[PDB]
This record gives structure tokens, sequence and C-alpha cells, in this order.
């Protein structure tokens, strides 16, 4: 009973979280075996920012001036070496720590949990979703670069995700853990504006199943659609195109609940052209899209 | 900037959950120095649940009939005790996972987050309130019941909530750490229907000052009121009354942004009677009220 924005447990990445320091500026870093990852900004400065040549800044940084804690103690950076843009801290020391692990790059629509760092030392843990235009809507101050995304399949944590940036306009940009930036985003201080930042149709009609599996049912309807009509109706509200690769991925849902995802698609169809009227779903006022049809199954089944 | 419903990191948490069997009944354990600490309800069976007598049928058990297991590896049950509706198991081994801890009793209108665990095994985190009704609207199926809801304050893990039992109509109830259910629920399968579910006006407040923070502002109006006006328009539509304490506990919050408590409170006034015209604050289209002042300070100070 009762359906809750969830977050994977953190302890796994908390285990991994270090303080990296290069000259005056500190971000976080990911441990993982020998090597420590961080966001390359690490090397800059408040005049670097606007246009930095990083090949070029890194040229006056040796493994020395990579000052990097676990907690209150300080590993030994033998190594460095930058993979588009993060850099690679090798050290001494493989951390004890270090979970089963892979790195993924998702895909827009696919939800990651957070967990916020500053100085090293996590301070929160949220779920959140890769926006169809490469953002993600996080929570971060400054201090919290290096933050990582990551999902959990039983004891193998998949990174997704690292933290780089805030846009002007309070969203955030990001890399995978092989440092290239999710969107067409560039670790400056320059302009660089978001598209469209659209509905995940997929997960919201995931999130009505878990409504109805959950009891709230005043949304269904007596109507059915089709993909092409749903569609139409889906454009005008700036809504991801369903396709049958959706369709398919809601079979599970469908097959639970006996609502076929057609006749989903339609009460989605009527809620976005009547709204809410005051009315709300799973407590919430609005149609949330960062649940996947994956996250509800799990959610909804216990799966630790 | 960014703000979102954000959990504890649970690792010092996760540490400590355990499985806990008695006969054909498994849920979770919470092991803390050498004590477990479970619902007393994993000692009865599908029969006991109408109307169970827990002293009597705790004569039937001895320390051998409680399993407690900590990923693949059983504790040895040397002691086993009722204190209120939990049992507190004693086991032969400190946990060395044990992190610094005290056991609160929170009040409603108070946030935690809760690690659901099935098995004894973490599935997910999520931050929920001690409603004034004194139920908790978490995400909870059969077997998660001994998972905790917790805080923390930089190293110590403030335990406040086990979960026991969800109501008929989805709500979730439980006990504070030594066993005193909140509110006035009983561990029996029987009718148990919550008072009203009223909104914490303080947590609203806070989060609208969180939402000027993070720059939401087209609520702020060019209105004030007293508190006692507040409170008219707070009764009609099941709000808490706000009281002097509840203008104090704002405070930091008046003096970060300039805007005054009682002009915050008239701002709010006209939200609830003209609502959101399909506007939405902070990405939600309702009044959020499951983030206390203190947690509206810590996410937008970066706590560690
Ligand atoms: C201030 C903040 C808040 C939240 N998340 C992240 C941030 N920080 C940034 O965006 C850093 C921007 C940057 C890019 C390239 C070089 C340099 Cl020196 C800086
Ligand atoms: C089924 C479920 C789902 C979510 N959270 C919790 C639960 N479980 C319950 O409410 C258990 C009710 C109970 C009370 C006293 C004795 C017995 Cl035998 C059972």
């Amino acid at each position: 009973s009762g359906f809750r924005k969830m977050a994977f447990p953190s302890g796994k990445v908390e285990g991994c979280m270090v303080q990296v320091t290069c000259g005056t500026t500190t971000l976080n870093g990911l441990w993982l075996d020998d090597v420590v990852y961080c966001p390359r900004h690490v090397i800059c400065t408040s005049e670097d920012m606007l246009n930095p040549n990083y090949e070029d800044l890194l040229i006056r940084k040796s493994n020395h001036n990579f000052l990097v804690q676990a907690g209150n103690v300080q590993l030994r950076v033998i190594g460095h070496s930058m993979q588009n843009c993060v850099l690679k801290l090798k050290v001494d020391t493989a951390n004890p720590k270090t979970p089963k692990y892979k790195f993924v790059r998702i895909q827009p629509g696919q939800t990651f949990s957070v967990l916020a760092c500053y100085n090293g030392s996590p301070s929160g843990v949220y779920q959140c979703a890769m926006r169809p235009n490469f953002t993600i809507k996080g929570s971060f101050l400054n201090g919290s670069c290096g933050s990582v995304g990551f999902n959990i399949d039983y004891d193998c944590v998949s990174f997704c995700y690292m933290h780089h940036m805030e846009l002007p306009t309070g969203v955030h940009a990001g890399t995978d853990l092989e440092g290239n930036f999710y969107g067409p985003f560039v670790d400056r201080q320059t302009a660089q504006a978001a598209g469209t930042d659209t509905t995940i149709t997929v997960n919201v009609l995931a999130w009505l199943y878990a409504a109805v599996i959950n009891g709230d049912r005043w949304f269904l309807n007596r109507f059915t659609t089709t993909l092409n009509d749903f569609n139409l109706v889906a454009m005008k509200y700036n809504y991801e195109p369903l396709t049958q690769d959706h369709v398919d991925i809601l079979g599970p849902l469908s097959a639970q609940t006996g609502i076929a995802v057609l006749d989903m698609c339609a009460s989605l169809k009527e809620l976005l052209q009547n709204g809410m009227n005051g009315r709300t779903i799973l407590g919430s006022a609005l149609l949330e899209d960062e649940f996947t049809p994956f996250d509800v199954v799990r959610q909804c089944s216990g799966v630790t």
C-alpha cells in the first residue's frame, strides 16, 4: 500500500565518496578500485571558467596537486589522466568498500538515484530522471559537483551520472562515468539553454498503473484509443510520442491490472484534455513522469 | 538550485537491518549493539491476528524460536523480552556496524527517512512525515514490518519509527523504538480508522520559503495578515493552527529571504482561497507539507 518517490539504498555509493581538491577548488570524487573519478573542472579557477583549455590547464598539474581524502585519511595519487570531461586519479590503494559496479550511459526517460555530496560527505539521496532535453532536475549547490547518479540491480551498482553544472535556469547537467555529457552541454561558464522539457509519456502511464494498483481509480474511463490518435494528443501537450516499444514495456503492468495499454492511454488523453478538476492521483495534483515501468513493478513487488 | 524530496543517506541504517523469523512469519529487525528490535506481531499466526494476547503467545516462545539472520549468517539469540509492541532479542554478538544512535519519539509534522526492507534486505529509501493524525503515508508491502524511520545529525542516527501495520485505508501505523505506537493504533487486525489528515501549516510555509530561495516567486503578493486572521483560514482548509512557536522556527527562513512570516502567511492564505490556477511551485501543483523548516535550511545550505 502506498506509492512513493523512492531512491535506492545509498550505502554502497556512500562507501565510494571522497573529497578532491586541486589548488583552491574542492569537489567530490568517486573512488572505485584504485581510481578516483571527478569532474575535470576541478583544475579550473574563477578566471579559467569562461573559456578553459583543459588540456593546457592540465599540463600545469602533477599527481601531488590532486589532494584526495577519504574520510579523514589522505590517498596517494600515483597517476592522472583526462577522459572526456572527467579526470581519473590513480591512487595507490584500492577502495576496500568498492561494490560490484558497471558504468552505464542512460537514455532520456530513465530514472536514477542521486547521492548529493559536499566535501566528499553525503548530504542526501533523491530520485530523478534523465529529461528528454538531457538535463536533470536535481538539488545541487556549489560543492556538489562529482556527486553521482546510479541504479542498483541486487548487488551491482550501475553508475550513470556525475554532476558537473547548473544551467542559468536552475536545471542540471552532467556526464556519464566515461566523461561524456548528456545532451549538448559543455563544461564552460557560457550561455547554454535547454531544449523543450517534454513529459515522459511511458512513465506517466506506468505511474497511472501504479495508481490503479494502489486504489486511485477515479481517472479510469470507458474509452480506448490508438497509438496514432493518442500521439496526436501527446504532441499537442508536449508529451513524448508513444511507440510499440513503450506499449511492450508496459505489458506486465497491463497484465497485472487487466487494463489494456491503449485503454490507459485513453484515460491519460482525457486527463490531458480535461485536467484533474482539483482531484489528485497518488498524492499528486499533476501527472508524474519520473517512475519508469520497471520502477513501478519493483516498488509494487518489493524487490530488494 | 533545485529543491527535492530528499532522504538521509541510508548506509548507517542498512548496516543494522536483519531478518527475524518466528515460526512461519518473517519480518525485519534492527540490530544495534547486542539487541535486535522487531515488531512483537512476529510471534503471531493468521489466527492470532484478530485478537492476540501477546503475553500469552510469548510464553510458548523460547530464544531458539527467534531466527535472526544478518546477511547470510545466523545470530545466536541469548535473551528475549517484550517492551510495549516491540520485542528485544539479545544476541551474543554486538553489531560491528552499529552507528552512533538515539531513540527519539517524534511529534506530528516532523519528517524522517524510511528505509523500506524485505527479508532484512533494503529495497529503497524515501522521505515522509508523521501526519497530524499519527499515521504515515509510506510505501510498504507484506514483509516490510520492522523497517525503520530515522533522522541523522552528522554521525548520530536518531531512530523514530518502526513499521507495524497498514490500515484498511492504505495508510501506515507504527511505533517509536520503545514500542509505543504513534497515535491510538493497536497491533491487531481490527477496525482502526484514521482521524482528519490535516495539512502541516508550518511545513507548507517552510516550503514556500524554499520556493522563493529557488526562484519560484509568482505566489508572493502585496498582502499581510495576523496569526488570528490566518488561523481562521487555516481552520476552514483543514490546516493546523499556526502558533508563535511556528513563527519563531521560521525566523531563519524569514531572515534569509527578507519575507516576514506573516507576509508569507498572507501569500499562503491567498493560495488557499484562490488555488494555484494551473500553475506550479517547485514542480508541484499542490502545497507540499512534508518539508520542515529545518529540512529547508539543511537542503538550501548543503549540510552533510
Ligand atoms: C554553482 C553550482 C551549483 C550546482 N551545481 C553545480 C554548480 N557549479 C557549476 O555549475 C560550475 C560551473 C563551471 C563550469 C566550468 C568551469 C568552472 Cl570553473 C565552473
Ligand atoms: C500487509 C501489510 C502491508 C504493509 N504494511 C504492513 C502490513 N502488515 C500488517 O498490517 C500486519 C497486520 C497484523 C497485525 C497484528 C497481527 C498480525 Cl498477525 C498482523
